[PDB]
């Protein structure tokens, strides 16, 4: 199925971080309204924060996740998990490779802030 695509409450102020577990190094591009909203990039293998940003929702609330790795799209896991309906945590992990940790690059969207 299509992964790493979430529709959040609109004009919604959202954190998103990113962390890398790769030898590769790991372009974690995140999409609002279709149209490119951040960018991070880093290579670690100890989970090191390679991004982190506070972003608004916009108009659609669509918000989309893109992982790659010298420009080849990483495979993509995701879901949404709400707690006491209104801690929402919106979660993807990447492969770039053959082991299948899907780790590579790890995506944590989290809302609302304040
Ligand atoms: C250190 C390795 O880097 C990648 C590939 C090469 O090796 C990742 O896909 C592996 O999961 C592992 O983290
Ligand atoms: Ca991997
Ligand atoms: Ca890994």
């Amino acid at each position: 199925a299509t992964q790493g695509v979430f529709t959040l409450p609109a004009n919604t102020r959202f954190g998103v971080t990113a962390f890398a577990n790769s030898s590769g190094t790991q372009t974690v591009n995140v999409l609002v309204n279709n149209e490119t909203a951040a960018t991070f990039s880093g290579q670690s293998t100890n989970n090191a924060v390679i991004g982190t940003q506070v972003l608004n929702s916009g108009s659609s609330g669509k918000v989309q996740v893109q992982v790659s790795v010298n420009g080849r799209p990483s495979d993509l896991v995701s879901a949404q998990v709400i707690l006491t309906n209104e801690l929402n945590f919106a979660l993807v992990g990447s492969e770039d490779g053959t082991d299948n940790d899907y780790n590579d690059a790890v995506v944590v969207i989290n809302w609302p802030l304040g």
